[PDB]
């Protein structure tokens, strides 16, 4: 599924991102405009073998198991798959872990790189929300 910016932002919303650990809405749809292009089927290969999967891309290495990423973890306990679901749950919850581990949103490069320090608010402007 190819998210609209308001659809994304609202589901969003609705899952509990909207000011998770500090994070206002507007960071979470732009990191995944960033990661993805609002595209739950995105994957993408990293330098070491691991994969990143889904709307915000998660990384194999920690994350998820793909059965392709030998000594990796899987601290969201769930099959790489399930994050590129049309349904966001798998990928929002294991965000939530993610924020958490003490790095915040740097753990997007995306984020870092392209969102961070710039008007993110923006992403929501003319949403119902
Ligand atoms: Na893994």
């Amino acid at each position: 599924k190819v998210f609209g910016r308001c659809e994304l932002a609202a589901a969003m919303k609705r899952h509990g991102l909207d000011n998770y650990r500090g994070y206002s809405l507007g960071n979470w749809v732009c990191a995944a405009k960033f990661e993805s292009n609002f595209n739950t089927q995105a994957t993408n290969r990293n330098t070491d073998g691991s994969t990143d999967y889904g709307i915000l891309q998660i990384n194999s290495r920690w994350w998820c198991n793909d059965g392709r990423t030998p000594g990796s973890r899987n601290l969201c306990n769930i099959p790489c798959s399930a994050l590129l679901s049309s349904d966001i749950t798998a990928s929002v919850n294991c965000a939530k872990k993610i924020v958490s581990d003490g790095n915040g949103m740097n753990a997007w490069v995306a984020w870092r790189n392209r969102c961070k320090g710039t008007d993110v608010q923006a992403w929501i402007r003319g949403c119902r929300l």
